[PDB]
């Protein structure tokens, strides 16, 4: 149950600079659960312009990279993205934090569905949503 | 009323390639409201990705968008983190060729409309903290 | 007579970063006019490089969308044009006049018209304008080559 | 003596990546009112990505961008003895023959006019000693 | 113990797109070795082009991530490259990996240095080579 | 002439693509003396000037090395994708800045199935900038 970045780009038809995952870990067509990963280096180019001196990462780039795992689990069972409830950021992401990303479903409510994600580095929480996204 | 580009660089330390805003066009301390302009272009390199064969702006970009509008309004209160993000609604496709104008109205949190020639494009709520 | 992106693209080569029209905004082969659109944004690269303190486009990328815009006119109209006879490529630029910085938050407006056919050789006069003031004007020719 | 590499040039213009289109001044003259310059054409070049997918070939624009630079740079050599430079002209533009990567583009800009702040020249490019390109071009000092 | 890329960036002037290093995890002057770490991800512009169908990591820049945390060892007792050895490449290196680098200083006969480098994903040597700095300003 | 080779067709031989196509053309090759000889231009317009060095522009060794194996695998490609096995005895000698261009000759010493060995240098103005010795593998 592994899906490196090939897999995942016969699967999402995002490319560079908007493919935000690296590849998935485990998946469980049972649970409606995944896990991501997205590796976060100082040579992606976001980091130039947020902020020059003090790379951090987007939040809203961490959501995008849920959003995208939450993405591939629907294809498993496009996906576009409808809305994004509840989103609270705990933790600054730098450079050198692998980012763990596990998402699950909650609502399949006639070709719309909706899930949990939370981001973790070094298994605590940098970031956690709630992700609406249908087709 | 208005603020341009440099005017932006003065107050957000924000830049290429997540300098999402290219203006300042009215605002209001009294009103706690703003109102700014991202011009979308093909020429803007997240299109590559998103996607090849149909280039449409990613919803989270803007939100990004609205959250430097958010954050300038902020600033003119007296740098802002993105703490929370709720009430989120991607309406439609933003596309190479339209004019986002944005509206942000402080209630720190915020409401924030996207729109693209009258039509709402996108609309949430912004909590943010230093 | 709109043509989004995805409509440019089956007409024009180009891509990115090459690629500097967003739109038709509308077009006549019976005038042999054409209105383009070019949306100037902060988060595009050459606005780091000219100037890193103080963006402002270059004459020459607002040529080049004229040149852009006249060679979609050019293929719209290449069975009238080309009665008597592969992409449009610039073969001269002459009355080039750059009036007004261009800024990011601009939007450009693109008028090109045909005025001179001569056996593959077009000839059009360009301006563009921001909040309808004249901003740049030039002469394109382009010739019909592979 | 009469060279200037891409430092010299920094300090001259402010021109940046992606917009600076110049490797180094390879002789100049304020005397004769001349300069050459030179650019290195390469397919690792981003331009060479949309222009055009299939067949790299450097736009006519640039290559002109490319001699207005080089203008610019003869113009301010010259402003002590006429006395920044912003592109306010362009007239007479022949594009001769495509430029691929792997040219060598020579750039020849010769001043012509001078009238109250603003300046204006001739200019070619070339490669391998022919010509692909010429311009007269006209600059407007200004801040 | 750590130096964040921050820290980093005083040691170093490589910046984007040749910053090869996400941090320094240790070091040790005494032993003279240094342990970084730099993140494989999709989202990096050279795996456009190496290849479009296969993304893979460079040779060449696993070696340059070698020979920068060599570099910093090196001031932490610019340093440019001036040779190259033994440099071996064993499994490829692709998106999703971590990528941890260590580095030995060998010799250091005057202003000429020399190094001894490793690279590893999941515990296992993806390259290895031998990296000769001069620090010449 | 009958032995150029422009960008176009080095595509057709190297999957390599942009960022790391570092070859514009090949300038002559001998499949009998097992040789070949290609260019890369330099110029201030490559995104890795930026990074290296801010405030000066230097190529890096490694790049000026890529640049070499190219040429080294479109040679083999030629007697006959190559990929790097090795890299041995790299002298780098002189800084390449822009404006410079990269002269680069390789030389296909010994052959051990698919694994294959260059001598290869890098020229500007007729100079040595750069050596080593090359172990590519597959064919």
């Amino acid at each position: 149950k592994q899906i490196d970045v090939m897999g995942i780009r016969k699967i999402l038809p995002h490319r560079y600079p908007f493919a935000l995952l690296d590849k998935i870990v485990d998946w469980s067509v049972e649970d409606r659960t995944i896990v991501a990963q997205k590796n976060v280096t100082i040579n992606e180019d976001f980091f130039n312009g947020h902020f020059p001196d003090f790379p951090v990462m987007p939040g809203v780039l961490i959501v995008e990279a849920m959003a995208q795992a939450t993405a591939i689990l629907g294809e498993l069972m496009t996906f576009m993205l409808a809305g994004i409830d509840k989103v609270r950021v705990k933790r600054p992401v730098v450079p050198g934090d692998v980012l763990v990303i596990e998402s699950r479903m909650v609502k399949q409510k006639n070709i719309i569905c909706t899930a949990e994600s939370v981001a973790k580095v070094d298994g605590q929480i940098v970031c956690s949503a709630e992700l609406m996204a249908a087709y």
